[PDB]
């Protein structure tokens, strides 16, 4: 049942960014095995770049648009937002590895600001 433990997962997620609470992502990275991150091609090394960056950019969650569940491979699609007002469509692809461990690739496409 792995697209059950992805839905929950994602549930813990967004609720925590919500909440802006980003201790808990790591601990929900850490604990699903999400082992790094590329956002836009850049590479953040472990999940703690990758909480760093949320942490540092003020990453707030205001929208769901859609999951999509695959062997191995999650999508998700959400809107967040930045400290600095701006807004951006976030495309979410989890990818399995050989060893279990899991690749988040995010992209982050623009929407504006105020």
């Amino acid at each position: 049942g792995e697209e059950e433990r992805f839905r929950a997962y994602y549930e813990r997620y967004f609720a925590a960014l919500a909440a802006r609470d980003y201790e808990t992502l790591l601990e929900i990275l850490r604990e699903f095995g999400v082992a790094k991150l590329v956002l836009n091609g850049r590479e953040f090394a472990s999940p703690e770049e990758a909480v760093q960056w949320a942490r540092d950019t003020g990453l707030r969650f205001l929208r769901l648009i859609r999951e999509r569940y695959e062997d191995g491979v999650y999508t998700v699609e959400d809107i967040v937002s930045r400290d600095d007002g701006r807004y951006y469509r976030h495309t979410s692809t989890l990818r399995r590895q050989p060893d279990g461990s899991y690749v988040q690739y995010s992209q982050l496409e623009l929407l504006g600001s105020g």
